[PDB]
């Protein structure tokens, strides 16, 4: 069972169980955010905004190591935080209905664990218009079968879910700005 999570999501969680995620420095405030979000009964799924290379997924991985190290309010204790995995998704399927099809999977699998998992959507924008993925997406995180975090840019979120409302009425923009030299070269060992 779960097949399609393991088959095509990375298990970020279980990686800072193992401890090979790096620290991530400089976020207090955007993992707080992203989890208040989180928290939220409505419009509780946070899209990170900011231009590529700004670390991002960064402030996944350390919401991930926070929940591992119980640093997160109760409710998100024991919580997994899986990143949909495109290159997995995308190898050996060829044709976008295979793609489609493994991506349904996934979202069954998640609504069977609804409110235990959260999912990590990089560049959010490409599943929904921008191989439109809309129609399962949409109902999914209507009915909490899906919660999720995605990262933009700020056009990006403004073309491709700001203008669809089924979108937008569940999302939550947070924004990321670049990080400062002096915690960009603190990952060097
Ligand atoms: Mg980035």
């Amino acid at each position: 069972h779960m097949q399609a999570l393991k088959k095509y999501t990375i298990d970020l969680t279980e990686r800072a169980e193992q401890g090979k995620l790096d620290p991530v420095i400089g976020r207090d405030e955007e993992i707080r955010r992203t989890i208040q979000v989180l928290q939220r009964r409505t419009k509780n799924n946070p899209v990170l905004i900011g231009e590529p290379g700004v670390g991002k997924t960064a402030i996944v991985e350390g919401l991930a190591q926070r929940i591992i190290n119980g640093e997160v309010p109760e409710g998100l204790k024991g919580r997994r935080v899986l990143a949909l995995d495109m290159g997995a998704l995308v190898a050996g399927a060829k044709y976008r209905g295979e793609f489609e099809e493994r991506l349904k999977g996934v979202l069954n699998d998640l609504a069977k664990q609804e409110g235990n998992v959260i999912l990590f959507i990089d560049e959010l924008h490409t599943m929904v218009g921008a191989m439109d993925a809309g129609n399962m997406l949409k109902p999914a995180l209507a009915r909490g079968e899906l919660h999720c975090v995605g990262a933009t840019t700020l056009d990006e979120y403004r073309q491709y879910i700001e203008k669809d409302a089924a979108l937008e009425r569940r999302f939550q923009k947070v924004f990321v700005a670049e990080p400062s030299v002096e915690d960009t070269i603190a990952i060097l060992r």
